[PDB]
């Protein structure tokens, strides 16, 4: 009858989040701020080769760089893919990554500390139909992280990736899809978890990897896909 | 009067609240391998820790330990004996039986004992404290590696099976964690060990007990309900 | 019914449970490629039996550890000690007994191969296969460790991790011919068909060949893309 | 023997990386080898090479430049562009050119000669690793997609093969190289060019029709 009516994990870290208005940008910016980060949100698509170095320059001190990069994944049949689709996908998802890392690494190497987290795709880990261009781009991200993480670990710098799929992302899982019983049957068959990973669950895992507790993780890819890929 | 105060006075540990508040967590072999650190870190995050110190070679014992605990939110399957260093061509039944009896056979007894209450309420977690020796081959570890592989494969199968019942079954696969049993002070004080460690382990240092336990604490939290049937290597990049 | 090729030339290959799982096809294909095949038919629950079999066979160039019982499909929460013990006794415990019996001659010669016929159930989780998967995982982790350990002695220890192989035990003709099974298979297995017994055995034969001396402590999924 | 009897196999950059060994061994196994020696940075060139060949049973995508050794924090756009232009971009140009004839007859194979640097992190190889990762993830996706049309697309992911580009006699003779190699490579020696090529030949055979979208590490246990 009484029952009717009756965080600082990232405190003081300056965290830059790229394409902060799309893919996992909104969830990361919201949850990182709840956990005490100073969030630097940038909304630019990074097709412009000059823009990453300007965004990093202008942000000043960066403790954590979150490389959140995306365009809507092409559905093109693998035998029909053209140079325009390949360049649009790699220009947006792949080419900006080293540009962001080479801009931010000097300050992290100077202070022997810093983190870079890539918000990547489990499409790079497990093959699926009609996603060949996006999968290839996403594989370039994961292999870059595995190599850079081994390389920068001795400098006190942690470079890791999430490899996500079946996250509650409105770009791919709009409410009318989620409400469809054929969708729910497919999801339960394909995803052991039996539901989408929440935006909050994804960002809280990201927040753990951006925390002092995760200093032991270097060059590691973490699948987040409800068991679709582990 | 203790010597750690000369240089380690006034230092706040890595990751220093209520992440496991109101969770009853049973830790097996709580006095060995990762047990002590897990019990300390879980209590620090607000868990009610049920610490069992028994070696579980007795087939009857797992069911009795689960039975006496009543409600268990999280079962942490921490099973270990000193890893045999035996050359592969010299392994015998006594070594194989000793290792599997301690590390492998208790695992399903514990899970079959605790799963009924978890199935009935559609909630619960089982975390296996496993070994990256099961992921990546090393010399003179064949028996221990095989036993640790049984754990990880059990987890991947059971986690898929129990996910639809609202239960998360996962594993850590650790190596190069600072367990003084395997990395004694006399080893750490040897420059060739430090030089070899930086060669073989991308992190360039041992993973701290605390770092490993903080990751286990995350996996035991509500935030980690999205993880089912997943193995998480914790080895400073030695295995990823 | 109702009432009733020199790829392996000059190699002695012992195949365990030669009448069972991949045994028959391995024996056929290895013989086709010039191997002298030692076909042993014993279930190896008896601890003394692997040393006897290896002793009696004499010179072994390749040991193929083919171990199987019908996989339990017991719900994970209902598994008992009898199931666990029967599965590990058959599929796991014999493996080191066979390897410790055969390795001395291979170490002496600085040459030899051990190939485990394992399961992709150890790589990818599936429902209602907990005991069998755990046992198969012991096999694959044993191979990875032993392969690293014995490589410097000039010995190659590897595994196949199969699933969705055209084994009539698990995939009867009548099931294969069912259109609902054909739909599920095309959904779950990229290959869109079962791997033939011969395809599996031919890959086993490649791993047992001199060309495969570069492979040590490696697991090779053979499941038509279900696990890679 | 005749493991590849009556197969037309097109090998790209047939003069570079694994090209020469693949051409020798495939012909040894009874293939009709179509050797093309071009660097494929020109976007127009893959379609022309496939068009001129007529029937292709197997396409071997052997793409390489010497791997940059640049420190990760010092990589610039020209290194990134040069590596992806040579190693990545030509890959789908080649596949989109050959796949129509394969889809039409419901048969054919595409094998990518890739790198285990995409699987396991190594220092001073960030650009090359990223490029090689694009190849392996392309293969996994394309292999699933094309398997139902009766086409097999797979990759080798190699390292520690006896390739004189990376392991010249001077390096191999250094006992400090021989010490490191035995530390880092379970096999305890380099994989031979012939071993690598015979494995590739197996994957181009009818017996390997069961393999779709699969990556095969070939690195003496360095990556498995």
């Amino acid at each position: 009858h009484h029952h009717h009516h009756s965080n600082s994990q990232l405190a003081g870290k300056r965290i830059l989040v790229t394409q902060a208005d799309t893919f996992m940008g909104p969830t990361l910016c919201e949850v990182f701020a709840e956990m005490g980060a100073e969030v630097i949100a940038d909304n630019n698509l990074l097709t412009d080769p000059a823009l990453p170095a300007k965004i990093i320059q202008q942000a000043g001190h960066i403790d954590v760089l979150v490389i959140n990069l995306a365009i809507p994944a092409p559905f093109t049949k693998g035998e029909l893919v053209d140079d325009s689709e390949w360049s649009a996908t790699f220009s947006a998802v792949v080419d900006p990554m080293p540009r962001l890392c080479t801009a931010v690494l000097p300050q992290m190497i100077e202070r022997q500390g810093g983190k870079i987290l890539v918000m990547g795709s489990a499409s790079a880990l497990r093959g699926m139909k009609r996603a060949s261009t996006y999968s290839a781009a996403r594989g370039a991200q994961l292999s870059y992280v595995k190599a850079m993480g081994v390389e920068m670990a001795p400098q006190g710098i942690q470079i890791n990736a999430i490899a996500q799929n079946f996250v509650d992302n409105p770009t791919y899982f709009p409410e009318e899809t989620k409400a469809n019983p054929k969708f729910q049957e497919r999801l339960k068959r394909d995803v052991p978890l039996g539901r989408l990973v929440s935006l909050r669950e994804d960002a809280l895992f990201a927040a753990y990897l951006c925390s002092d507790a995760a200093d032991c993780f270097v060059g590691q890819v973490f699948p987040v896909s409800g068991g679709w890929a582990v």
